[PDB]
């Protein structure tokens, strides 16, 4: 299936809520798809968030929160490297996982054991052989996760750059 990979949105998609996403698709079965968007700031600092969430954060380093998708403002994804060593965490592909256990918060309000992350409030969901409808008539474009789309660049240039990699193994003219 297409777990660990990203959906891009075409520069045409006329799609209100879509457009110009970047999504990483974190599970992908018989079942349907669902992912988190990865390239769309919500406007809210980490320290706001989990003080809404009654956990104390005063030293918490700055880290913008991301809009995962449309569905279920409520829910947060924590996206980081290493293994699912959390309480409620999975393993999507190399050495990515999401996690949505509060013991995670709590590493990262203290600044440690968490690396790079992302923490994403809702997310896409696709039903039963619904993506699968939507690629085979050209709605979205897909390329390979890596750690310069999911942590290392900045959200801003995360489109541009994820629609220029799927040049990097075929003839692509990004223009």
């Amino acid at each position: 299936y297409l777990t660990h990979r990203c959906l891009i949105a075409p520069p045409e998609m006329a799609d209100d809520f879509f457009a110009n996403t970047v999504i990483y698709l974190a599970r992908h079965d018989e079942e349907g798809a669902q992912g988190i968007i990865i390239n769309r700031p919500a406007g809210i600092q980490i320290k706001e968030l989990l003080n809404d969430l009654d956990i104390d954060a005063d030293n918490v380093n700055p880290h913008e929160v991301l809009q995962g998708g449309p569905l279920r403002p409520e829910a947060g994804f924590v996206l980081h490297t290493g293994q699912p060593t959390w309480h409620s965490s999975i393993a999507v592909g190399e050495n990515v996982c999401i996690t949505t256990s509060k013991d995670i918060l709590d590493a990262i309000a203290h600044n440690e054991g968490v690396g790079r992350y992302q923490i994403a409030l809702g997310y896409a969901s696709w039903g039963k052989n619904q993506l699968e409808d939507e690629i085979a008539r050209g709605d979205w474009l897909i390329c390979d996760a890596d750690m310069d789309l999911i942590f290392n660049l900045p959200y801003d240039d995360r489109w541009d750059a994820a629609y220029k990699k799927i040049g990097v193994d075929r003839t692509w003219l990004a223009s």
